[PDB]
């Protein structure tokens, strides 16, 4: 039946069955409920989009590059149990995202159980694993020509590495006579994956940022080389660029938009609601076990139920003991949001952990600033935020020459206060100065 | 001062404080919690746009054409006023709309409650009424030049139409101001030229009106002694182009087979919870999703939440509706049986809606069948929509400025036993059904 989608950048999206029977369960129609940006909706009204409608952006496009590359280079042996395997992977990279998205992984389980580790990637496989055994895709998948077995182990790999983790070859999915295949879903190395091609698109698309480069080229003009005797996903020398623009891209998207000011502010800001809604709201899971927000991910059964919905749950309680996070959301409404302190950066290659997230706000109400401040402030008053950014660009990328086509040729912390006080803001600063320069981060400017 | 907001389609959208100040109310932001599309999102992957978005941009589209109106012809005296107003109008215009928009009004409230009359532009009328009141937004409004009393009286006609001149917010000689919001006349009005941009840009098809050409090469002209918006006739091009877009975006998405199956299938789930779902209103007053819309305090927290709270339920209460929006999940819809329309009869009311499906299961198929289905295994989707347009639109030439120059109801039938023998029964019950109506014969 090859169902067909109408994608807004991809246009007309062809779906085989396996795809659809996976896409069509509970666990996987989970995203259709997770915004993408998270808190930057409320920062760009444009930015409705969830990660549904990527997933199967990044699914088209894994199968696009596969097959593409599989048509111009039979040698390289890729089938059609290849391609469907990598589309799979590629459908279910962000199958383990939670509430908004990297607010989820990247603040709030750090905040709330800093012992723990916990990462959407981790969580895509896990979900993965509930998706197959709870709609019974494993037959599917064999009608298919699918192995079970030998598949899902290269579903897994391409989604969060090699799982057994100067040696030889880690993967257990496929042998490395295809480990190009590896470096379609998920590569960071180059730094080049469809996945980010589909969230650079659309989160243009929807955002109203430009988007300069065009995937649909380099897919024609991709081709499997040989670099330090290992088969790469290489591009012609004349798609530099068209690489360039893709950067230039990456860039705009992060400095507009991931590290806007106020939507990393609305995060935070969601995420102490959810710290103080932590203790209160029940996810059911296996067996009616109440899981937490902050635990459901350890049964897979409730993290199915764990989505944005949670937002709105705490908007709209009635719980007395829900009140303190209920208000920080009725804050948001109005906006009434936290204040901007400051901006520093970690010195040397030093980088903040996140098992040492709960301790920085400590840190800066334990700080001494020389002058004495009339008002003290609390770590309860204060926020750190620690954001993200992942080398020089075309240097790390592949290229093959067009005559013989099988050869080749970070940490940003913020600091924010709950009070608004004309006060309170004097003595943030101060504390916050101290504490970059008693950590030896760069000065406050 | 001001407040800039960027929008993939307007662009860099200049907001009014008093705006933002409407803007950042529970009220107005619960729009972002209700998808504008409502049932689409479960056929266009990218139609997960809510009505907040599609509330700024009319927004912005009603004071670019205002003030551009004004600019070109100060004759015809636009303040400040009238152009935040008209702003205040295109902002609210949605404030009423409910779960998955235009489902709400059109088929649960009509299917729960057949004796009420509730439009969600009455609705937008009760919830912008609780938004200035519960925000003290009166004084503000009087701090930047309007007239509380008069000027909510022109916002709420501009919405809701009238309550020989039948306005008294604004007088007969500002008449073209009550067509930007909203002209039921030449189906021209900015709260189109938004949702049509916007829709187009979600769903994955194109748009080839350019609003910024009309709002330029646009004026006010007299006809048949009332003041009205015309266009220069150089933009005729650009308005069949408009003519055809809508037409697109109702054949591909407004009507779409699965979005509306998809819609009554929600409507169904609502309707088997609504007894035992509550929304805390006004005085703790517990409400209902189907009487919610009495109050707007409990209205406020009714969004497209709703139906993820039936899904994440657990209460042995709500299992069958939790059921039938699983069936979504699974993708095992309602089945489409066959179409009709009521040409040259009476068309059908909402009051009679809930007695449809048990019509068509009273049908006496002449050939005898060997299943026999129920009322209940049957849905009927009434599609109600609003000639030559281009002809009602008015135009103005150059030389001489101040001068001038689709079916009704689709009836739909679903079944929901989705065996072939059920699915063959039912396509016999409603062909009966469409003839002892008199309906036109399913194709
Ligand atoms: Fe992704
Ligand atoms: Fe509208």
């Amino acid at each position: 039946t090859m169902k067909v989608i109408n994608d807004p950048i991809h246009g007309h999206i062809e779906l085989h069955p396996l795809l659809v029977r996976i896409i069509d369960t509970p666990q996987f129609q989970r995203l259709r409920y997770i915004k993408q940006l998270g808190g930057g909706y409320y920062v760009f009204p444009g930015a409705s989009h969830n990660r549904f409608e990527h997933s199967l952006g990044v699914g088209y496009l894994a199968g696009c590059l596969v097959h593409a590359l599989g048509e111009k280079q039979p040698e390289l042996q890729i089938s059609e149990r290849d391609v469907l395997c990598v589309q799979i992977a590629g459908l279910c990279h962000d199958l383990g995202h939670g509430p908004f998205s990297h607010m989820f992984d990247g603040r709030f389980i750090p905040l709330a159980r800093p012992e723990v580790k916990w990462t959407h990637e981790q969580g895509s496989v896990m979900m993965f694993e509930h998706l197959i055994n709870s709609n019974g895709i494993k037959p599917v998948m064999e009608q298919y020509g699918l192995i079970p077995e030998e598949d899902i182990c290269f579903i897994k790999e391409q989604i969060v590495g090699p799982l057994e983790s100067d040696s030889l070859w880690p993967y257990k999915g496929r042998p490395e006579n295809k480990s190009f295949l590896y470096e379609i879903v998920s590569n960071k190395r180059n730094g080049i994956d469809v996945d980010k091609w589909d969230y650079f698109a659309r989160d243009c698309h929807h955002l109203g940022i430009q988007n300069n480069f065009d995937y649909k080229r380099f897919i024609k003009f991709a081709r499997v080389c040989e670099v330090d005797n290992e088969l790469r996903i290489c591009a012609r020398d004349k798609e530099v660029g068209n690489l360039y623009d893709m950067f230039h891209t990456r860039n705009s998207l992060h400095r507009r938009a991931y590290q806007h000011k106020v939507g990393n502010i609305i995060d935070t800001m969601i995420t102490d609601a959810f710290l103080k809604a932590d203790d209160y709201i029940e996810i059911t899971g296996a067996g009616g076990k109440k899981y937490r927000i902050s635990t459901a991910i350890d049964d897979m059964e409730a993290y199915t139920k764990l989505t944005d919905n949670i937002f709105l749950e705490i908007l709209y309680s009635t719980d007395p003991k829900l009140k303190d996070a209920r208000e920080i959301l009725k804050q948001i409404e109005y906006r009434n949001l936290f204040k901007y302190v400051g901006e520093t950066q970690p010195t040397g290659q030093i980088k903040i952990k996140r098992e040492d997230y709960e301790s920085l706000p400590k840190e800066v109400a334990s700080a001494k600033p020389k002058v004495l401040l009339d008002v003290k402030l609390k770590a309860e008053d204060f926020i750190v935020d620690v954001i993200n950014m992942d080398k020089n660009p075309i240097d790390h990328v592949s290229f093959y020459c067009k005559t013989a086509p099988n050869r080749a040729i970070e940490q940003l912390i913020r600091v924010y206060c709950k009070k608004v006080d004309r006060k309170s803001l004097y003595a943030a600063r101060q504390y916050f100065v101290q504490w970059c320069a008693d950590r030896n981060f760069t000065k406050p400017q």
